[PDB]
DNA sequence: TAAAATGTGATCTAGATCACATTTTAGGCAAAAAAGGCCTTGACATCCCACCTCACGTATGCTATAATGTGTGCAGTCTGACGCGGCG
C-alpha cells in the first residue's frame, strides 16, 4: 500500500549495535526510518554524564528536526540498543515528495505529536514527581513499550541500574536502594538484570 | 487605590560522593543430545486378481386319424397443372 510506494524510492544501510546513530551538533542532512529492531535516543551533558531521553520501537522515522529550516544541526545523540536496519532521505526529494503527495507529512505528524506529548510528560513529570514516582510510572511506560515480555503474573524486562540512573536523572544505587525497598513493598519480582512487575492489565 | 508581589534568615532534608571487592552474565561461541527429516523393519489389513464354479438358462429336436387358392375390413373419392405413354 502506501508504505511499499515510500520504500520503493528508499537507501538503506545495515547498523550494527553499540554504536552511535546521531551526532549531536552535526549537520542534518538526512531522515531515516527504523525498517527493523529499536533504538535509544539520548544527549550528553559538558561532563560527558548520558542521560536517556527515550526509547523507540518499529514504526518510526528518525533524524526529522533537521528537515525543516535551512541550515539546522542535530540537537541530540540517538544511541544502539540493538543492531537496525536503517533507510535514508534527502531533503529537496523531501520537498518533492511532500508535495506530490500530503500522507508523509501526515504521518510525521502522527509520529512528532506523539513525541512531544510523552515528552510533553516527560518534562511535566520532571518537575514535581519524587524519585518513587519517577522509576514506578518509568517501569510503567517501559511496561507499555513492546519491547517486554510476557510473563505470567506480569511483564518482564531486562536492564541496568546504570541505564535506569541515566533515565529517571538520579544515581544507580540510589534506585537500587529503593529497588530493594519495592520488592519489600511486594509489586516486583527482581533477579539481577532480569526484572519484573506484576499488576499489568 | 485594590490587589497581587516582595523581603527575615536561621533551620533543616532527600540524594550525591567516592575507591574498591565481588557477581554475573551475558552473548555468544563450542556442543550434547533430542526431535524432526531420512530411511528401515515388523506386523497387519485389505484388498486386486483372477481363478474357478455350479444352477439356471438357453439352443435345438420331434409330435404319424385327418385337415390342402387370400380377400377381410379399410379408403373416401381435394384439385389444378404438368409429363408422359398410350391412343387414334
Ligand atoms: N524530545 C525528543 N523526542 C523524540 N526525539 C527526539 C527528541 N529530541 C531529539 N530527538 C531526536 O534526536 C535527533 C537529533 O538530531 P535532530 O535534531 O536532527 O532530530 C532529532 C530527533 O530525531
Amino acid at each position: 500500500p502506501t508504505l511499499e510506494w515510500f520504500l520503493s524510492h528508499c537507501h538503506i544501510h545495515k547498523y550494527p549495535s553499540k554504536s552511535t546513530l546521531i551526532h549531536q551538533g552535526e549537520k542534518a542532512e538526512t531522515l531515516y526510518y527504523i525498517v527493523k529492531g529499536s533504538v535509544a535516543v539520548l544527549i550528553k551533558d559538558e561532563e560527558g554524564k548520558e542521560m536517556i531521553l527515550s526509547y523507540l520501537n518499529q514504526g518510526d522515522f528518525i533524524g526529522e528536526l533537521g528537515l525543516f529550516e535551512e541550515g539546522q544541526e542535530r540537537s541530540a545523540w540517538v544511541r544502539a540498543k540493538t543492531a537496525c536496519e536503517v533507510a535514508e532521505i534527502s531533503y529537496k526529494k523531501f520537498r518533492q515528495l511532500i508535495q506530490v503527495n500530503p500522507d508523509i507529512l501526515m504521518r510525521l505528524s502522527a509520529q512528532m505529536a506523539r513525541r512531544l506529548q510523552v515528552t510533553s510528560e516527560k518534562v511535566g513529570n520532571l518537575a514535581f514527581l519524587d524519585v518513587t514516582g519517577r522509576i514506578a510510572q518509568t517501569l510503567l511506560n517501559l511496561a507499555k513499550q513492546p519491547d517486554a515480555m510476557t510473563h505470567p503474573d506480569g511483564m518482564q524486562i531486562k536492564i541496568t541500574r546504570q541505564e535506569i540512573g541515566q533515565i529517571v536523572g538520579c544515581s544507580r544505587e540510589t534506585v537500587g536502594r529503593i529497588l530493594k525497598m519495592l520488592e519489600d513493598q511486594n509489586l516486583i519480582s527482581a533477579h539481577g538484570k532480569t526484572i519484573v512487575v506484576y499488576g499489568t492489565r
